[PDB]
């Protein structure tokens, strides 16, 4: 139950408006550019503000590549079918700056027309109190708009996983 | 799927309020003079700043008739059983224009204890990129009092057919 | 299906917050002092400016002891097992006065710990211009607290005969 | 019916944006340190406000040890697996006091990171007119924090027993 009910958790916490049920095989949706970009900055805000916001035990964890904070990655046809991947890393320093220097960079001047989909992906570090036990959490927040129907589909993918307790940092600690 | 989403899409985009679920055979309804009146105008402007708020691969698309924009038409009983048909044209051009002088016509002087009904009809243009297919849009909005029983019933209906990739004008690129 | 239709319209014109299915028996229902004033006071003020607010085709009718407007009518127990009824008749000149001194009436000073129920009871016309046939309303609003259980239960009832088309007034015409 | 029908008003009353169906085996669930704290004051405030707010037939009891007002207990992990178990008493003067010192005591800094439960325990007293039969209600609001996998269960606990009508404050008398 502990990473299951982890992963309710980072739905509301994560996903904008989430009503709390998934929709289908993706937690939740959007038909404008406007709720497009309110979606991705709330993530990445409540990502930034997540120690005066989880109720858990959790700390913020290193990426694979041993990066930190955020990757955000996003795919769009070329200008001239070949799909271009393009991403940035938004460390802890970038995302507290003022200003937020990060949010006028090009990166976040989507087309939407030829975007394919913008994935954030994170890791996060938590206890289990009630057993202790460490999980490691992979996060990934889609943004899918591969149909281009005019409907963006978001999932929130979590694959967690048992470690050792190492990482100190535990947020309200 | 292509024309089948799109026209989710636009439910959501085009009717006020939609909450993602038909009511019945029609979208949703009003029981107000006040909330006719407000989803009128928002089908209107959302199609006028139609660029900036889809998130599809979508541009404008000329009418059967070769006029471009919206045709609006409603229906009442005349001053004096017979059923009165009216009709206005605005295009790009009147929805831009400030003051938008088409709002305050005698047209939107809506009586209605004698109004059937009021239709909003326009064609878009879209490409299915994931496969590329052209489609045309042929949509209408009608909001259906013809009951007379305090409730509109609202409608989306689209009928989208393959044409020639010949429309170069797509929302945002 | 004019008779009933307009039942469903009625119910969402004048009762607040209607959420467009019934909870149970009854409509909806309060469970505070300010929740249940504001749903009364809400029932006259639709009432009081119907004319800009029905999309039907509707007129106001005299009641069945020819007084015009509402009747509000309230069940308490007396002060010192005894119920104690009290009506106040609301016209359409007492609902259009400034300031609307009906309001600060001691009928409208309510101790819920001894209200039984309040009930607003008023006519409507309509005719059917789809078929013409008219029809008298009779509606009631009960704002049910005989289980004193801390929730007030509202029942919208309509009782609707065909009568001759005798009545001129017809809200926009 | 009275007793069961009361615990639905009392959830509607004291629990912050009730739905008025419970989630699961608890009535309503938090995932922010914000929407925590906002529904363990709002819980609060209504009872201190309760005589301005309920329908009901109903007054304030005493608790089971004569201490009046509201019991407010939190357990927490002890800084150095031991379980700490602290209260606090909140009567009608402490919470009618300006400034309400009691929200600013070191009891209502909470640490969710190791906090296990908040509980706010109370009696009501109430009438029932319908047949008369006084009951006592036993009330307990638990925020449930046990699982610490990032969401507060809130449970509304209500024991009800009949006993002698001696208390005469009933709120709006
Ligand atoms: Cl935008
Ligand atoms: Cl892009
Ligand atoms: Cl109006
Ligand atoms: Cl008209
Ligand atoms: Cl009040
Ligand atoms: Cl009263
Ligand atoms: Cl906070
Ligand atoms: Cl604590
Ligand atoms: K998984
Ligand atoms: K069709
Ligand atoms: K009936
Ligand atoms: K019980």
């Amino acid at each position: 139950a502990f990473k299951e009910d982890n992963t309710v958790a980072f739905k509301h916490l994560f996903l904008k408006g989430y009503s709390g049920t998934d929709e289908d095989d993706y937690s939740c949706s959007v038909y404008t550019q406007e709720d497009a970009y309110e979606s991705i900055f709330f993530a990445i805000n409540q990502y930034h503000q997540l120690k005066d916001i989880t109720l858990g035990t959790l700390g913020y964890g290193e990426n694979e590549d041993n990066r930190i904070g955020l990757k955000v990655c996003k795919q769009h046809y070329k200008k001239g079918n070949d799909v271009e991947l393009d991403c940035v890393q938004l460390d802890l320093q970038d995302l507290s700056k003022k200003p937020p220097d990060w949010k006028n960079s090009s990166f976040f001047r989507l087309e939407f027309y030829r975007l394919l989909q913008v994935e954030i992906s994170f890791h996060l570090k938590g206890i289990d109190l009630q057993t202790p036990d460490c999980y490691v959490f992979q996060n990934t927040i889609i943004f899918d708009n591969k149909a281009h129907s005019g409907k963006i589909k978001i999932y929130f993918d979590s694959d967690a996983k048992i470690e050792e307790c190492k990482d100190l940092n535990i947020f309200g600690s």
